[PDB]
């Protein structure tokens, strides 16, 4: 049993809810919240901008030190950093950005990072300002992630379309 509430069950291990991932993280305080990161951990907009804002920029400060030491992530890769006031840990995952021409096949590699964590609160990778089709992102999620994932979809219209079209 866990504290996640109001989710629709899609499969054995994937759950979905119309919710602001920032508000959901603040209420649940999960072991892992996933950030929709870029390779530079520059959290300017989308989910990343919102999560970083909610940490009062502490996520960005920590991220800049990480990059200065380690260099950029790979598209499809991830790193574990602090969850600050939102979660125990933040898993920063880099899905492909279609608006940069990155290979959509890398979306599966991105979701594979979730399998290193038993339970996660997350957004749909590569959706929103990353430019991919969110229906496709949900399909890859379901077909790749085997651990327990609680997806937060900000847009109500989108949440309804994802549910109504889910096979
Ligand atoms: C600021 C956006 C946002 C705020 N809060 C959210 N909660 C869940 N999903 C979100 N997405 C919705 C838009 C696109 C995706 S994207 C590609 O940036 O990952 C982010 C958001």
């Amino acid at each position: 049993v866990n504290s996640f509430s109001g989710y629709l069950k899609l499969t054995d291990n994937v759950y979905i809810k119309n919710a602001d991932i920032v508000e959901e993280a603040k209420k649940v305080k999960p072991t892992v919240v996933v950030n929709a990161a870029n390779v530079y951990l520059k959290h300017g907009g989308g989910v990343a901008g919102a999560l970083n804002k909610a940490t009062n920029n502490a996520m960005q400060v920590e991220s800049d030190d990480y990059i200065a030491t380690n260099g950029p992530l790979k598209v499809g890769g991830s790193c574990v950093l602090s969850g600050h006031n939102l979660a125990k840990h933040c898993l920063h995952v880099v899905g492909p950005n279609v608006n940069k021409g990155e290979d959509i096949q890398l979306l599966k590699s991105a979701y594979e990072n979730f399998n290193q964590h038993e339970v996660l609160l997350a957004p749909l990778l590569s959706a929103g300002i990353f430019g991919a089709d969110p229906i496709h992102s949900l399909r890859v999620c379901v077909d790749t992630v085997r651990t327990n994932v609680y997806l937060a979809v900000f847009d109500k219209n989108l949440y309804d379309k994802l549910v109504s079209s889910f096979l």
